[PDB]
């Protein structure tokens, strides 16, 4: 596992922090 | 189970925020 | 169960924010 | 149960936020 | 492992961190 | 490894050091 | 090594205290 | 070496030392 | 060397006491 | 050297001395 | 008599912020 | 008087929120 | 009676902070 | 009795503070 | 009974700084 | 009764401090 | 039974201090 | 009981000093 | 029973002082 | 037992100066 | 003469705000 | 010319703020 | 005569907040 | 005169801060 | 006269600090 | 006059001070 | 005059000292 | 009138260092 | 009465001697 | 009178040194 | 592309907001 | 491009921004 | 570029930011 | 450049940041 | 440059710090 | 320059320092 | 220079610490 | 000076310690 | 000195030297 | 001086000790 599919979350709350800093790279470009 | 179904919407929550994230990116493109 | 038939809305409510958000996507592309 | 089949109003309202954002995704197609 | 699908979420956590700062040197520039 | 995974964090975290104070350097150019 | 990757980043990490000085010799000028 | 390139961070070190004192006679001059 | 890649450091930690002492002539003055 | 090269940093260890008192002399002056 | 009557509005006012909580819980039941 | 007139206005304004929200967990009965 | 009918309003108060707090535990259920 | 009955509302004051952390544990559960 | 019961508060306080606790470690888990 | 129900929170306290740093192990793991 | 269930609170005080120590070496490695 | 509970804080607070000393030669390796 | 088990605090101490200056050797190796 | 285990500790106290010295000639070296 | 007449509108805005507010007093009076 | 007439309705927009207020202080007169 | 008349406004400004504070004393009285 | 009549402003900003707060000491009565 | 005005404000400024805190000592009461 | 006036400012800080103290008693009685 | 009543702000400063302490004696208790 | 009500501040002084340290007591009891 | 009273200070100066170092004999205990 | 108060503050000042002492011979016990 | 035919969309939707702004301007006129 | 056509879109929703900011100046002017 | 003509939205935004603030002075005036 | 262009834009950000000043010293006039 | 046009911009950054400084002189005047 | 344009930043910003000090004055004036 | 405007900002440096200084003794008067 | 500019910042500096020092004779007064 | 302006340094030095003394004799009176 | 006035210096070195002196008798006295 219950935590093997809980740790995932994790693992894809980060792929966020890729992105929605990924748009204020061409924010100000 | 009955937390192993409720797993996967802290699963399923952050599919969203790349999704909306994902437009921010095309937002400034 | 009770909570056990009531925690598929807990994941059909995330169900949607793919979807409203996977139309905004769509919508400044 | 009076609360089981109170509960499937939670899913049932649910079940229209897929449906009321799968046209959205349909505007602008 | 249950660690080590963990530890990539401390490796990715970073790679927010470079982009976010990559925007901060093109904010004043 | 798992720690040979994880190690790599201590270096990436750095390289945000080197960003962060890379904008710093063109703030009160 | 496990140790040889890390020690890099005691190298990289004095490669801030170089520029986020090297911003105040620019700061008081 | 694993000296050998640790042994760099000793050096790289006190080049922060000079620059960091290289503002202070700048700063009250 | 290892020793005289290692020995500049304590050339390199007095060069920073000319600066940081030059600061005081020129503080009190 | 290797005492070469570390001897000449005790010629400017006593270089500090000249200065860092130098200020004292224009301290109560 | 002017404060007297005028401070069962401030007991009969919380009496409504019961009945929509109370009301609340059996809308997500 | 005025006031003391006045006063029972807003002790009846709070028995109106009373009785919609004593309506309002009809709605979820 | 100023003041003692005034703090069963206190009282009442934190009341609607159970029921409310009471749903959302349900919402997240 | 006006402190006697005022006491109770700091006794229940804490009992919200129990019951969203009930829930904010089932929201990450 | 005016502090008797005023103790209890502070025990129930720390009661919730348990379960916030008791759901941070589920968030990074 | 006075001291000894107060003596818990001092131990109840101290409960919360295990967990949020049993939980920011996980953080950095 | 004051001083005896107080004195649990000094053992449990030094529970905390292991652990995020134990914590900080994950920090680091 | 006093004192041979209490002697065990005194055995627990070094072992905090080992693990934090235990990641400071992790910090500079 | 009381000083048995005191004595190993002062072994422990000295056991810290050993990786202090453990890692104060790799800080300016 | 008092001392036996207690002279380990003036054993191990000295052993901390060796390794600060094995430091302190490594530092100027 | 074009400020002169301007002054009097912030002059005159901030008149409003007297009676706006001088019914409030009387709305819950 | 332009602005000075201009000028007179910012004045005037003013003149209204006073009367619609000052029929809500006739609201609850 | 630009600042003379303007420094009214400043006044006039804090006479409305007597009263709309005024009411907030007869709001929960 | 200027600065004479914004003196009051300053005296009347604090008439505020006695009344906004003299309703606060009802709030929790 | 412009300081003796003004030497009020400072007297008025503390005397909501009485109340503000007159109202804390109510709250947890 | 105008220190005169001013010292029972000095004095009326204090009284704060006593007042937001004494809440914190009865805080964490 | 103007020292006699600045001489009971020392007095009265000493008595938050009291009671600020006062609480923390029985904040461990 | 000046320093014999002076005197009584060194004396208060002094009373709050009996309580600070008389928190310290029961702090590692 | 000046010194009278002034001599208490050195005695109760002295009153917390015995206080704060009896927390350090119940300290390494 | 003067002195005899100040002979116990002598008196009471070597009080410390047998209790101050008396956690160091417990210390490295 | 069928994004190139998209991407029109997203041109001529902020070809509207020129033109009710540039109408807006003539409100103001 | 797709991008390049995309790009204008964001050239031209500036332009917006200038109008109504243009025509809020003439409002209040 | 693709980024040059992307360059100028960043220029022209800040172009809106003059004018806004162009009318807030015109505003308080 | 591309970045010349876009040093410009760190000129006009802060000709706003003058006239909101500009404009803020008109409001407290 | 560049730089030059960059340092213009450090040149016009205190001149807002002038006028907002120069405002809350104006503020508590 | 190009540093000679960088210092009048130097001097503009004590320039600011001066201001709100002289407004600070005011403030407990 | 380019020192001789440098040396102002050391003059007009300490004319702030006249003033804040010369407003603290205002504060405590 | 160039110097003698300079020199009158150690005059203007110690005119800073007269007049804090000025305050701490009012503080304990 | 320029040792003559210099020179009132060392007098202006030490009558801050006075003052603060002149405080301590306050303090402990 | 110039010893002239440098003299006075030595002076006025020693008055500060007069006072300090004149208050360490005032301390234990």
């Amino acid at each position: 596992q219950a935590e093997i599919l809980r740790a995932y979350a994790r693992i894809l709350e980060a792929d966020a922090k890729i992105l929605e800093a990924h748009a204020e790279i061409l924010k100000a470009q």
